[PDB]
């Protein structure tokens, strides 16, 4: 109406309105400390519940944009803080806000986030849960700030029911600790595949994105039409794209119309948004966003008729190829929950470059006729490697998967540094002990999601410290090619040993009084170097040598007088292990 920060503080109500203002503040202002950011907060408050109670008072008809800005130029100290993002304030909008998002600094140079003690947190918690909530929501806020801040907001709500249901428990670390760990993997995982989207319709373009999600919404919404689903992938690229900008604002604007629509249209789009769409303002875009697949009509064709059969495919491709191609999609991955979104954007790469090919020919039908028949080896490739993967997870446990992962690409990647390759592999093995819980119809799409968020964490670091051609190519390849081109790496036969280093398998007892986690790290941080400096060796040699180590821990832990047994034991392993592996 009127006023639009008095109508966004009626949708909103108070309690979210300033937990937003407060992200959105630390989003542009990183550096500033807390009590200054939450004086802004109650400022912006105060005036807002003006606005409310006279939509004609001063200053409520300005713009979201102008008010925020003119609140930012505020800052006194912003030259002297920030300086030359200061200079924004000498320009008029919009090219004020521009110059703001220009300086919004991706990544800034503030310290680690540590874990205080579980007692600390809980009694902090209970002496004042909004400035114990408030100040960890700025302190995420600042070192995040593309993150999406209403998502932002409803983690802080997530982490509040975790010390409100653990620090009663009996257990407080038992209860709380696992929830912490899960609720920032969830965030690492959401960040991730925020910045992957972003990065991909920078690079691949516009088309490559709308592809991706054509398929992504056909499996989410099987009953709808095509025509509804190219509606909403239109506005969703829209909504990405100015997302990606990062303007907060625009943001939310696109994504609120966005909702309202799915929601007025339910009846015609999915019978899983009944749901969402009754949920608050705030929460109907992130339900939906996030809506399990609906069930997929039971009446359906094959897709061989229209796509392969018919006589007149040529004719209806060359009259629009990404439309046609488009229906292909969506036809493909509306038929198939069950597949991951890449797998299904292979196919159709796969079915464009035959079309490409065979419509320039003598005989169309004929040349196009067994496509089909090339899907096949693209699908039964993903899907292997899940059964073969998931099989072996059931026999060993994680952390003996883990190992196996270690022994296996250490091998194939020998220059990698230890450090990350024993954090991939990690991952990599939780990536397995969460997607094969899943029955088979549910694993390649959590596979996707899970190994996507470890592949770029994978990159992103070799991107700064480069050591492999290889690893490169699968980095910068089409993020199609992307999973493929990493299984498809071969043992290194170039490499040479790293030659012999004492100090590196000398074990002392401290790693008795050392943690579960800790331990594990330390272990596994001695076998990368032992198939390092043995890559030769096969799984039954490298198996004895572990379970000789194996037994020597346990027993030299259990043993009165624990480094004597470290030392003594220790030459006889390295010893006897240097002649197996001969
Ligand atoms: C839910 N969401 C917003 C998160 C909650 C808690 C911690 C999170 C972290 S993090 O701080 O634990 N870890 C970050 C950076 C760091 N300080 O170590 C990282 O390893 O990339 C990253 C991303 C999202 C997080
Ligand atoms: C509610 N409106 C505005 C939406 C916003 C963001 C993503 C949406 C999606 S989606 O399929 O891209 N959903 C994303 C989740 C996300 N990153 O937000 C995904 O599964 O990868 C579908 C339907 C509506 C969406
Ligand atoms: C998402 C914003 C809500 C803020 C509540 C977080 C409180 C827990 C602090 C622990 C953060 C340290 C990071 C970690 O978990 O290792
Ligand atoms: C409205 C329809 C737009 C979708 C166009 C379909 C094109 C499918 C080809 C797949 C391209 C893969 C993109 C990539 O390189 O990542
Ligand atoms: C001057 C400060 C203005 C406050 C900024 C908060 C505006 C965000 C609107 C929230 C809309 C929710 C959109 C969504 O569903 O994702
Ligand atoms: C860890 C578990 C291994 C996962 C197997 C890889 C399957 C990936 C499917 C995604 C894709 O199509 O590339
Ligand atoms: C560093 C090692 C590269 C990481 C490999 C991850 C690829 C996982 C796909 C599973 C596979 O085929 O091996
Ligand atoms: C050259 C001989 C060095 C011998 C050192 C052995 C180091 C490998 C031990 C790796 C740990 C095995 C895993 C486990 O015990 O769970």
């Amino acid at each position: 109406h009127k006023s639009e920060v008095a109508h966004r503080f009626k949708d909103l109500g108070e309690e979210n309105f300033k937990a937003l203002v407060l992200i959105a503040f630390a989003q542009y202002l990183q550096q500033c400390p807390f009590e200054d950011h939450v004086k802004l907060v109650n400022e912006v408050t105060e005036f807002a519940k003006t606005c409310v109670a006279d939509e004609s008072a001063e200053n409520c008809d300005k713009s979201l944009h102008t008010l925020f800005g003119d609140k930012l130029c505020t800052v006194a100290t912003l030259r002297e803080t920030y300086g030359e993002m200061a200079d924004c304030c000498a320009k008029q909008e919009p090219e004020r806000n521009e110059c703001f998002l220009q300086h919004k600094d991706d990544n800034p140079n503030l310290p680690r986030l540590v874990r205080p003690e579980v007692d600390v947190m809980c009694t902090a918690f209970h002496d004042n849960e909004e400035t114990f909530l408030k100040k960890y929501l700025y302190e995420i806020a600042r070192r995040h700030p593309y993150f999406y801040a209403p998502e932002l907001l409803f983690f802080a709500k997530r982490y509040k029911a975790a010390f409100t249901e653990c620090c009663q428990a009996a257990d407080k670390a038992a209860c709380l600790l696992p929830k912490l760990d899960e609720l920032r993997d969830e965030g690492k995982a959401s960040s991730a595949k925020q910045r992957l989207k972003c990065a991909s319709l920078q690079k691949f373009g516009e088309r490559a994105f709308k592809a991706w999600a054509v398929a992504r919404l056909s499996q989410r919404f099987p009953k709808a039409e095509f025509a509804e689903v190219s509606k909403l992938v239109t506005d969703l690229t829209k909504v990405h794209t100015e997302c990606c900008h990062g303007d907060l604002l625009e943001c939310a604007d696109d994504r609120a119309d966005l909702a309202k629509y799915i929601c007025e249209n339910q009846d015609s789009i999915s019978s899983k948004l009944k749901e969402c769409c009754e949920k608050p303002l705030l929460e109907k875009s992130h339900c939906i966003a996030e809506v399990e697949n609906d069930e997929m009509p039971a009446d359906l064709p094959s897709l061989a008729a229209d796509f392969v059969e018919s006589k007149d495919v040529c004719k209806n491709y060359a009259e629009a190829k990404d439309v046609f191609l488009g229906m292909f999609l969506y036809e493909y991955a509306r038929r198939h929950p069950d597949y991951s979104v890449v797998l299904l954007l292979r196919l159709a790469k796969t079915y464009e470059t035959t079309l490409e090919k065979c419509c320039a020919a003598a005989d169309p039908h004929e040349c196009y006729a067994k496509v089909f028949d090339e899907f096949k080896p693209l699908v039964e490739e993903p899907q292997n490697l899940i059964k073969q993967n998931c099989e072996l997870f059931e026999q060993l446990g994680e952390y003996k998967f883990q190992n196996a992962l270690l022994v296996r690409y250490t091998k194939k990647v020998p220059q990698v540094s230890t450090p990350t390759l024993v954090e991939v592999s990690r991952n990599l093995g939780k990536v397995g002990s969460k997607c094969c819980k899943h029955p088979e119809a549910k694993r390649m799409p959590c596979a996707e999601d899970y190994l996507s968020v470890v592949l770029n964490q994978l990159c992103v670091l070799h991107e700064k410290t480069p050591v492999s051609d290889r690893v490169t190519k699968c980095c910068t390849e089409s993020l199609v090619n992307r999973r493929p081109c990493f299984s498809a790496l071969e043992v290194d036969e170039t490499y040479v040993p790293k030659e012999f280093n004492a100090e590196t398998f000398t074990f002392h007892a401290d790693i008795c009084t050392l943690s579960e986690k800790e331990e594990q790290i330390k272990k596994q941080t001695a076998l990368v170097e032992l198939v390092k400096h043995k890559p030769k060796a096969t799984k039954e040699q490298l198996k004895a040598v572990m379970d000789d180590f194996a037994a020597f821990v346990e027993k030299c832990c259990k043993a009165d007088d624990k480094e004597t047994c470290f030392a003594e034991e220790g030459k006889k392993l390295v010893a006897a292990s240097q002649a197996a592996l001969g």
